[PDB]
């Protein structure tokens, strides 16, 4: 697609922003609203117009809730179909949360930005939850989360490419790996909890700067979240069809992991007040003596990021009671 095309007497093509699984996304210039926009072009495979028709009808189902917490997600402009292309036309925004990551070498941004960032996110996720919406992301990460401004802290969430409501899911194995929730690892049936697991994750790398659980497989990335939060409830494991991807039952109705060839330090004992750096100045001891940093600020975030890392995902903090949590009070 040409750096100068013009389509429909309508968007002028600028540039390449952005590329996918599910294709491009492109800088055009709306000639009628006069603004630059974000034009998804899909690609005309039977495969990606089905998932982003799915997209466009999920997306189109937000627009027509006017609330207070519905303008923390990417609003779709329109949509239409040019030279066999499915397009979404989106308003345009700025860089991801990943980049944000990148541009401080990894070492993390304050815990006063993770907090902006965190009540944006949940405010986004109380609105997924509205009953007539019930839409799971399933693909929440620090890549799909944007900057409105490059000067500013607001954010938006974009990609719904891998979205479904409450009862029409597709796949299993969905989310990206690091953020991959428990339960879609174990191959049960998930909710929208998973998002909230997801958001834990990212909160957490936005603060350190490294991901929280960093998998090179499903294995690895269950051994990497059992370091932390130790072993899953049996209440659970008895209920998921891939338990024994990665533990194994004795005869008392008590589960391990399967163990292969030497090493992760034992179940439970990579605290995350070590990963934080609670009472150490914060990840790396990089934050001793910075404001906004104090060891009662931290112990809070840490309260709320394991309400998000709750195993079982009926008991997970939901998106209002982690809004109402002291980590947000002023
Ligand atoms: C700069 C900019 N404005 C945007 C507005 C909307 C979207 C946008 C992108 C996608 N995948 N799905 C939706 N629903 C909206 N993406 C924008 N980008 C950067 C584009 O990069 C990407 C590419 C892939 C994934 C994420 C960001
Ligand atoms: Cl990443
Ligand atoms: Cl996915």
């Amino acid at each position: 697609v040409k750096n100068g095309e013009k389509w429909m007497d309508r968007y002028e093509i600028d540039s390449l922003i952005g590329k996918g699984s599910f294709g491009q996304v492109v800088k055009a210039y709306d000639r009628v609203e006069q603004e630059w926009v974000a034009i998804k072009i899909i690609k005309n495979k039977k495969a990606f117009l089905n998932q982003a028709q799915i997209e466009v009808r999920l997306l189109e189902l937000m627009n027509k809730h006017d609330t207070e917490m519905k303008y923390y997600i990417v609003h779709l402009k329109r949509h239409f179909m040019f030279r066999n292309h499915l397009c979404l036309v989106f308003e345009m925004l700025s860089y991801n949360l990943y980049d944000l990551l990148r541009n401080t070498n990894f070492r993390g941004v304050s815990l006063n930005l993770t907090r902006k960032f965190a009540q944006q996110m949940c405010t986004a996720l109380l609105f997924l939850a509205t009953p007539e919406l019930s839409i799971i992301h399933c693909d929440l990460k620090p890549e799909n989360i944007l900057l409105c401004n490059p000067k500013r802290s607001a954010i938006k969430i974009v990609d719904f490419g891998s979205s479904c409501q409450l009862g029409q899911r597709i796949y299993q194995y969905i989310q990206s790996r690091f953020y991959r929730s428990p339960e879609v690892l174990l191959g049960m049936p998930y909710d929208l909890a998973i998002d909230m697991w997801s958001l834990g994750c990212i909160l957490v790398e936005m603060h350190t700067g490294e991901p929280l659980f960093s998998g090179a497989n499903e294995v690895d990335q269950m051994n990497k979240i059992v370091e932390v939060l130790g072993i899953p409830p049996a209440h659970i494991l008895d209920q998921a069809p891939k338990a024994r991807k990665f533990f194994e039952k004795l005869p008392d109705g008590t589960w391990n992991l399967k163990k292969t060839k030497d090493e992760y330090k034992p179940p439970g004992t990579r605290k995350l007040h070590n990963i934080l750096g609670v009472e150490t100045g914060g990840p790396g001891g990089r934050r001793a003596g910075e404001s906004g940093h104090t060891v009662a600020d931290y112990l809070k975030f840490k309260d709320l990021i394991l309400r998000m890392l709750d195993y079982d995902p009926k008991t997970r903090i939901q998106p209002y009671y982690a809004l109402q949590h002291s980590f947000f009070k002023k």
